[PDB]
């Protein structure tokens, strides 16, 4: 099934997260409606709490073909370094992009679909997205790294853009 992704200003999008108590069928259901709604919406990445689902869930695909399938559940922050920053883009934040700043390498652990844990050393795009999705657990969104003028521009662009749409 294909989930509604929440759009700002949703305050929903700020709720905080809670663990996956164990990765049963209803996990893994809920993981493939992410995952299809993350390829219908063209998406690199999606966490639970943008379809309103406040656990520790993320999707990622950075393939060309977007044939490579990630599950990060319950992601843990091992270790991270350097600075880097590319122009961002966020399914609850639709076509606005822009720079923020993310560790340039990341090392976590997290559990897989099937409920197995194991450890990801990331960089290049695959670091940015992962620590961009882990953000949507704690309640954080890019935008929120922007000045005021940014934010409030970012904030109008997508009512117009929902007000169009409805
Ligand atoms: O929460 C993610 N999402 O809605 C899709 C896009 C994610 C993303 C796009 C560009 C660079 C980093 C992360
Ligand atoms: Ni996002």
């Amino acid at each position: 099934s294909v989930l509604q992704v929440l759009h700002i200003p949703d305050e929903r999008l700020r709720k905080v997260a809670k663990p996956v108590e164990e990765v049963n069928a209803e996990i893994q259901r809920i993981v493939d409606d992410m995952f299809e709604t993350m390829y219908a919406e063209e998406g690199i990445g999606l966490a639970a709490t943008q379809v309103d689902i406040h656990q520790r869930i993320i999707v990622i695909d950075v393939s060309e073909n977007r044939d490579e399938r990630l599950v990060l559940i319950n992601p843990e922050l091992l270790e991270k370094s350097g600075e880097t920053g590319i122009e961002e883009g966020c399914l609850s934040i639709p076509e606005q992009r822009a720079l923020v700043p993310r560790a340039e390498k990341v090392k976590i652990r997290a559990l897989d679909r099937d409920g197995k844990p194991f450890e990801l050393e990331a960089d290049g795009l695959l670091a940015i997205c992962i620590q961009h999705e882990m953000d949507h657990l704690v309640g954080k969104l890019f935008m929120d790294y922007l000045s005021p003028l940014k934010q409030q521009r970012i904030r109008q662009k997508v009512e117009k853009l929902d007000r169009l749409k409805a």
